[PDB]
């Protein structure tokens, strides 16, 4: 497995985002989504609080084609956030929109423990 979504059939590789305005970190990113679709899917990273749905990202909206993606552009809690958890979701790119959510969302810091 990998950072899977609803099922181990759609797999991600990212590093934690437990703070506001993630930026283009040197960590880079990958996704692999196994199915019969001609494309792969669309991954969107959304920070809310079960009742907030604020979402806010900086290119953390990313599509897949040969059922794979390669990038470093994706940005979580983009134009800032506070008091929210990171609801990473895979939103599918065909007639039946297949919307899948990531196991563990972890609440984000404004400032930090110390800097």
């Amino acid at each position: 497995e990998l950072v899977r979504t609803d099922s181990p059939n759609f797999l991600c590789s990212v590093l934690p985002t437990h703070w506001r305005c993630n930026k283009t970190l040197p960590i880079a990113f990958k996704v692999v989504a196994l199915g019969d679709v001609p494309d792969g899917t669309l991954v969107t990273v959304m920070a809310g609080n079960d009742e907030n749905y604020s979402a806010e990202l900086r290119n953390a909206t990313a599509a897949m084609k040969n059922q794979v993606a390669r990038f470093n552009d994706l940005r979580f809690v983009g134009r800032s956030g506070r008091g929210k958890s990171f609801t990473l979701t895979i939103t599918v790119f065909t007639n039946p929109p297949q919307v899948a959510t990531y196991h563990r969302a972890i609440k984000i810091t404004v400032d930090g423990p110390r800097e």
